[PDB]
């Protein structure tokens, strides 16, 4: 993991970042025992392997809001800590891999097209999709799930179209028996994310987009702990006589 | 380590602390690769056991500046990460324990009196003193030093007086082959603290004071990496015909 930040730019950032915290401490009269609690918790965050968790929930949304300033395509959202590269490729119309359990849940049928800024369809286009199962678990972040449960790389057809069938995701609770959940518990917050799909959408010559989609009227949609929900990314699926939820969303990519 | 911070107070703090960082990220256009570097470094800080180091150098000075608002006695300073409780008690006039190496260094003779706000001397008074040796090492933070090298608990006499002989401390470099020094290296900073003594001064019925003392004209005194030097805490020892450095400083305690 590298950047090419200059010492001068790190110096300006660190100074107002340290200035920032130091000013909060001064504003609220943080005490020595509060300080000691804060020191222990930071240690616990690392010992709990929760730096990705904590930072993706509480910080990454500002880093996406930066990127969002230079992009004219589909709204992005945070990646979160559960992306895995190289999920198995599937054809343009496919079902995501799932367990027999998973089949008991309302299907979600997700259609659309990857296009450029003018609205031309894109051949070569990929949709990387991943989301939690109805129990709030992600494959590879839970020993009982097949390694690619509800994960996959959809190859859009020559026109950049896809029809991907999955399960309707459910509200997901972040892990809470660790320093991150203890942090939310101690301030009477809640550890919930709205139900959501995660997606990385790509095409030759295009800048990839990392995004999420949520579901209209879904719970926690206006109080996501990760502060990652945007109005533009809320789908409103219609249910068909077959009892499957159906939705169309297209992705629009900026030039790389 | 506990506090009795209310959820509401944690909520107000965390909100402007997160607001703070999130605003820095927005101000400087922090990028995804910068974000990834920052995530790794945080992990490395924990894996390097450097949370006490990092926070005592870059944050604790604001927490002392809070405490400083309610105290009328001697100026405090940060504790730093190297305090050890229960250092062996010594009499009111004593030498701090040291190695044969240590004896090659100019002695420092440190005199004074612990008093209250009105200037009455204090019986029962203790000075806990600790500092680095001429090599920049602290006992118990370096496998080659005796466990109480340059550490001790001086019992002030019935009038609250002490005459403590030690070595003249030297500028201390913080550890730099870790994530904290890498953080300072990457911004073209320097990892130096001015030469200094650490002290906890106590008396029955008094609120203890944690402080540090520095040496007039000493290097890094105006650019301490820990931002912990105060003008009030700079001593100006005089050297005697015996070639020992001599200095008088008294401590004034607030009521507990
Ligand atoms: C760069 C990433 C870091 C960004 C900083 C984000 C803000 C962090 C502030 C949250 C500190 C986490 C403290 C919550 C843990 C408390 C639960 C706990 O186990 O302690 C308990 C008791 O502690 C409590 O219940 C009260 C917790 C709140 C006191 C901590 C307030 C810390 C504020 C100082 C941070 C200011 C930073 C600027 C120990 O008993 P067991
Ligand atoms: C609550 C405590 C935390 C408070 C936050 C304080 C500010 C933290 C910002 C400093 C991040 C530390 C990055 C320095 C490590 C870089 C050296 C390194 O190994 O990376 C190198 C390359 O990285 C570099 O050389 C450039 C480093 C600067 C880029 C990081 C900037 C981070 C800014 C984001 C933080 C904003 C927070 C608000 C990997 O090659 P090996
Ligand atoms: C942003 C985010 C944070 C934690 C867990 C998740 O599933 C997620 O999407
Ligand atoms: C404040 C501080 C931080 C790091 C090392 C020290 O010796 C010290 O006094
Ligand atoms: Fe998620
Ligand atoms: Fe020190």
């Amino acid at each position: 993991a590298t950047a090419d930040t200059s010492p001068e730019r790190l110096a300006a950032i660190a100074k107002d970042a340290l200035g920032a915290l130091n000013d909060v401490i001064l504003k609220h009269g943080v005490t020595y025992p509060e300080y000691r609690v804060f020191k222990q918790w930071l240690i616990d965050v690392g010992e709990g392997g929760e730096w990705p968790l904590f930072l993706d929930v509480f910080i990454e949304h500002s880093v996406e809001e930066v990127l969002a300033r230079s992009r004219k395509g589909t709204m992005g959202s945070i990646e979160g800590p559960y992306y895995i590269e190289n999920s198995p490729e599937l054809p343009s119309k496919c079902t995501l891999p799932m367990r027999e359990e998973d089949e008991k849940i309302t299907p979600l049928v997700f259609s659309g097209q990857v296009t450029d800024l003018d609205g031309n369809g894109l051949a070569g286009a990929k949709v990387e999709l991943w989301h939690a199962d109805n129990d709030g678990y992600y494959s590879q972040f839970a020993p009982h799930l097949p390694e690619w449960n509800l994960r996959g790389t959809i190859i859009a057809d020559e026109e950049g179209r896809y029809e991907i069938t999955t399960i309707q995701p459910a509200p997901y609770q972040i892990p809470t028996d660790g320093p991150t959940g203890q942090f939310i518990e101690a301030q009477n917050g809640h550890p919930w994310r709205p139900a959501h799909l995660h997606l990385i959408v790509s095409a030759p010559g295009k800048e990839s987009v990392t995004t999420q989609l949520y579901f209209k009227g879904g719970e926690w949609i206006d109080s996501d702990v990760a502060s990652a929900t945007k109005p533009e990314l809320i789908l409103d699926p219609k249910t068909g006589d077959d009892g499957k939820n159906y939705v169309t969303y297209n992705f629009v990519l900026d030039p790389a």
